[PDB]
């Protein structure tokens, strides 16, 4: 892993961390594992891609992450992952570029944590890609009102706020600090501590 450039989807472990790189193959996307919890990604006229390091299975650990997120166009930086039974894709959005991803989603409240205010939303993806195949599932969103690149994400506070709103969480699959992009270029270099 450490230092090897990859250009198509893979998951594995690198330097004690789980890592997930997924791309639909649009434009160019290059992912690299670095030392410890560090990853780099560079993209150029991308389709949809998700990249980052973390844990499988994810728990309710308080994550600290640092580094650098330089997108040109649509990109989010998030604590990202999935539960099963029910199937749930979830996002704790630290920053987004040119597109608020909670657009067309329904706001269920706010949660204050990690010196932030985060707005809570749910959508339903219908017949979309998933960790268990083409499926119909809820996505949950916590979106920081004041964007940042680096700090503490107390995921327990986001899960409790979702559960508070009546949002079911199943059994935790992976949870990563993810760089996502769509129809953009950019680079990002992020360390999970």
């Amino acid at each position: 892993g450490a230092g090897m450039e990859i250009t198509s989807s893979e998951t594995g472990t690198n330097n004690g961390y789980y890592y997930s790189f997924w791309t639909d193959g649009g434009g160019q996307v290059t992912y690299t594992n670095g030392p410890a919890g560090q990853y780099s990604v560079e993209w150029s006229n991308s389709g949809n891609f998700v990249a980052g390091k973390g844990w499988n299975p994810g728990s309710s650990q308080t994550i600290t992450y640092s580094g650098e997120w330089n997108p040109n166009g649509n990109s989010y930086l998030s604590v990202y992952g999935w539960t099963q039974n029910p199937l749930v894709e979830y996002y704790i959005v630290e920053s987004f570029s040119t597109y608020d991803p909670s657009t067309g989603a329904q706001e269920l409240g706010t949660v204050e944590t990690d010196d932030g205010t985060y707005k809570i939303y749910q959508t339903t993806r219908e017949n979309a890609p998933s960790i268990e195949g083409t499926a119909t599932f809820n996505q949950y969103w916590s979106v920081r009102t004041d964007h940042r690149v680096g700090g503490t994400v107390t995921t327990q506070n986001h899960f409790d706020a979702w559960k508070n709103a009546g949002l079911e969480m199943g059994t935790h699959n992976y949870m990563i600090v993810a760089t996502e992009g769509y129809q953009s270029s950019g680079s990002a270099s992020i360390t999970v501590q």
